[PDB]
């Protein structure tokens, strides 16, 4: 996983 996600990019913290 990556760092804390945010509004604008689909990911998982």
């Amino acid at each position: 996983k990556w760092f804390r996600v945010y509004r604008g990019i689909y990911r998982r913290r």
